[PDB]
């Protein structure tokens, strides 16, 4: 057996392994450690990750994205909101499917593929990137999953992995994996996992080395995509003000795809510095756009989303029958937990006895985006030994 840990999310995925008792996240051949969970086909060639993400603009119909949560779902339960700008999920008997041109033709018929096949194809590429870094064929993984994954979805993921010739050793929860990454002593823990298409808040008790979940809140409205949108509307209004009579770039799918990508970029820049640029060439009707926004201004226009996150955490603690005083640690997980302001907002909500594990409010904090993959990798090694 050659084992790795895998986090497999609606927006990004990550791979990790353990060296000398320590987990390290593996960069793929694009140099990414946060690998977009997207598949795309151009001229019969298969792309995944960032190259696939980039094809959202010019090749949306043959790009499958935001499919993690669709795996194992009954078709009636599928919300295709986030697939609107890419391949649309379809009902085909008992399965949910995507119809995409994955053949070289040029007049070849489009393939109708199940989400399960999409996941298999993606996992193959994801594990392939692990194998290439290691020089050995990866055989087995621990994979992280949401706490609301149904039995059908758990089974579907296991089967999709098998079809990718990957042995699943264990499925552990996304929040559990984040706790593990921190090295894990009795305490009450809140994992605030703020992601792209979703946020999940989990309250866990640590009891004699064992974790039990006391309560969870799942939210599909307050997340990084909502933040992206704040920036998109902010700059679209600037563009329109600066270009009287020009068409609204949000109402043109191509212009909107370009705005999504740049806004995300700008957002992430503002997590590491206090000023950031936003620019798109040929945004719409041949017009270029360039502007800037500082962290203070961003936090102002994003405040309503930021307060959504507060109430999710508050809902969760109360759901567990607890009070903020009862919490010993808040672990900030997920890509959106990289946002400096959010750390500050939580540090305000919890008493000084509560600890806030985020890069800016704790000396021992880890990178929020690596927590899950690291935890998976650590669990895979514990199993191997
Ligand atoms: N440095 C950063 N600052 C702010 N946001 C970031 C940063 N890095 C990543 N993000 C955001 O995190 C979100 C995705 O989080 P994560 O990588 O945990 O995704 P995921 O768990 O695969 O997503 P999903 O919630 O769709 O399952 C995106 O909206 C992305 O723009
Ligand atoms: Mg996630």
């Amino acid at each position: 057996r050659v084992v790795i840990g895998i986090t497999f999310g609606n927006s990004n995925s990550s791979i990790a392994h353990t060296v000398d008792d320590k987990a390290e996240v593996i960069a793929n051949e694009d140099g990414d450690r946060q690998i977009p969970t997207i598949l795309s086909y151009v001229d019969g060639d298969e792309y995944y990750g960032q190259q696939a993400k980039n094809f959202l603009v010019r090749n949306p119909k043959n790009t499958v994205a935001y499919f993690r949560d669709i795996l194992g779902q009954d078709f009636k339960s599928v919300d295709p909101t986030h697939n609107h700008a890419s391949a649309h999920p379809q009902e085909a008997g008992d399965n949910v499917v995507f119809t995409i041109k994955d053949k070289a033709e040029e007049d070849a018929e489009p393939s109708t593929l199940t989400v399960s096949e999409i996941a298999t194809r993606y996992l193959r590429r994801l594990v392939g990137a692990a194998s290439e870094y290691l020089g050995k064929k990866v055989t087995s993984a621990v994979i992280t999953i949401p706490t609301n994954f149904t039995e059908k979805q758990k089974a579907a993921l296991i089967a999709a992995a098998a079809a990718a010739d990957l042995e699943v050793l264990q499925l552990i929860s996304e929040p559990a994996a984040a706790v593990l990454a921190y090295d894990a002593s009795d305490k009450i823990i809140v994992v605030a996992d703020l992601g792209g298409s979703r946020s999940d808040v989990t309250v866990l008790a640590s009891r004699s080395g064992m974790y039990t979940i006391l309560a969870t809140v799942h939210d599909y409205e307050y997340h990084g995509i909502a933040l992206d949108k704040v920036l998109i509307d902010h700059f679209s209004k600037e563009f329109l003000k600066k270009n009287p009579g020009a068409k609204d770039p949000r109402e043109n799918p191509r212009s909107l795809a370009k705005l999504r990508l740049e806004a995300e970029s700008t957002k992430r820049a503002l997590s590491r510095s206090t000023n950031a640029s936003f620019s798109v060439e040929s945004l719409i009707d041949g017009l270029d756009f360039a502007s800037t926004i500082n962290r203070l201004r961003y936090e102002t226009i994003a405040r309503t989303v930021f307060e959504g996150f507060n109430r999710l955490v508050e809902s969760a603690v109360k759901k567990a029958g607890l009070d903020p005083l009862d919490v010993d640690e808040v672990i900030m997980s997920g890509g959106t937990s990289n946002t400096p302001r959010i750390a500050a907002n939580f540090r305000y909500i919890f008493p000084e006895s509560t600890r806030i594990l985020a890069p800016s409010t704790d000396p021992s904090a880890l990178n929020p985006s690596e927590l899950q993959a690291r935890g998976a990798a650590l669990q895979a090694s514990l199993i191997q030994e």
